[PDB]
């Protein structure tokens, strides 16, 4: 893979995976594990998310791409998607704000750049 | 995607995806959702397997790739794999032969066939 | 390959490949062989183009891609080239409007959709 | 790209890429422009070889890929095609050892690396 590292939970400014992208670049992401974002018993997630006998908001604790400051859905992967942003990719288990501190856990996590932009010409 | 469906938890035979997979293909799968591999509030699993405070054996309850009658890890994906045997791509969740009355749900599954095999000659 | 085939010098509307492709595509395509735009002994061109002693306009006598009715430059070849135009995927000897008579051979070509568009969210 | 750069067609012991392939990695390789592989006027070669008005031997002046001291044919390129052996990628012009002396230019090389191998366990 392109970058492989681990994402921990706890991480409220997320994982830095030092790959720079650019616009039109497509990826791949596949997530693996198991974390906490609480210490009650039934707080687990899945880069998916909560497992949903205790759901939370919409993307809250879920695995996210971070780019340029915004947010895009990542969760257990995807394959072959376009990239419309620039900038460095940043791996976030999108926990609420403030509520990082209960979190505990770590996924494994594997991107692959597939393609970097050049159009038709 | 080269095939996009479901994999219900109840399917003791798995689901068939009409793709036909020869030794040197490659192939990428990401997997979504959650499933019950039995009635109890805490028999949760992801595509990587039953959420950890219940946990299972090794491999049970986990999204597998069956082909030519071998298994295969999957789990939440992989990509760019190297298939090492001919035979059509079955995925299954692989609960304990003979205890899948008691599974619902399924998985949303994405296969991709990357390259088909053909040498540096 | 998602199409292989042959290309002919002679014809004037190029060769389908029954490919339909969508803005944001990512396609991929290799060229080899050689052709003949006119019937003198010089007048051979490789996909990239006629020989470099009998020169001819730009892009005249090469191997253009044609969707949308725009053109697009592939030569011997273009890797992971974004598709900026939906349509189907002609392939084109793009030799002067009726001069396609004297012409003879065709390119074996190969192309391979490398991705469908599907932007991250 | 992975690699992109310039095969001289005067390097007897051809172009060193850098990149180390292993055994079942894929790689894509498209190739642009002309060489010499003589002095006379009708001595040119694209990457698939000699313009067919002065052909040469089987292979002789051609693009090839030399892993491990042995030769793969590439020409005008090659998509998404399995490395046998282990070795760093070397981009040749193969002309025939001792002749060339009378050579000059350069093909414009682009090579990705598809994939690294990983079998499905
Ligand atoms: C409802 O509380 C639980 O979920 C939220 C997110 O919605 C926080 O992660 C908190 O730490 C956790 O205990
Ligand atoms: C321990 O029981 C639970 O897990 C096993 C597999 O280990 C079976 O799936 C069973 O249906 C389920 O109730
Ligand atoms: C100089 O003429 C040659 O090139 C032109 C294109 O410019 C036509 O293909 C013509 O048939 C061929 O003889
Ligand atoms: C027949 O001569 C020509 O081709 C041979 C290879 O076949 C050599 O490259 C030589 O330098 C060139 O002039
Ligand atoms: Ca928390
Ligand atoms: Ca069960
Ligand atoms: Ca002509
Ligand atoms: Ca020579």
């Amino acid at each position: 893979s392109d970058w492989s590292g681990s994402v921990p939970a706890n991480a409220e400014n997320g994982k830095s995976t030092g790959l720079i992208l650019k616009q039109g670049d497509t990826i791949s992401v596949v997530a693996h594990g198991w974390v906490k974002y609480g210490r009650d018993n039934v707080e687990w997630a899945a880069p998916d998310g909560p497992v949903p006998n205790n759901p939370q908001p919409s993307s809250i604790a879920t695995l996210v791409a971070k780019i340029a400051n915004k947010k895009f859905a990542i969760g257990n992967g995807v394959l072959h998607k376009t990239v419309p942003v620039d900038g460095e990719l940043i791996l976030l288990f999108n926990d609420v704000p403030g509520t990082f501190g209960d979190n505990s856990g770590e996924f494994q996590v594997e991107v692959i750049i597939e393609s970097r932009y050049s159009p038709l010409k």
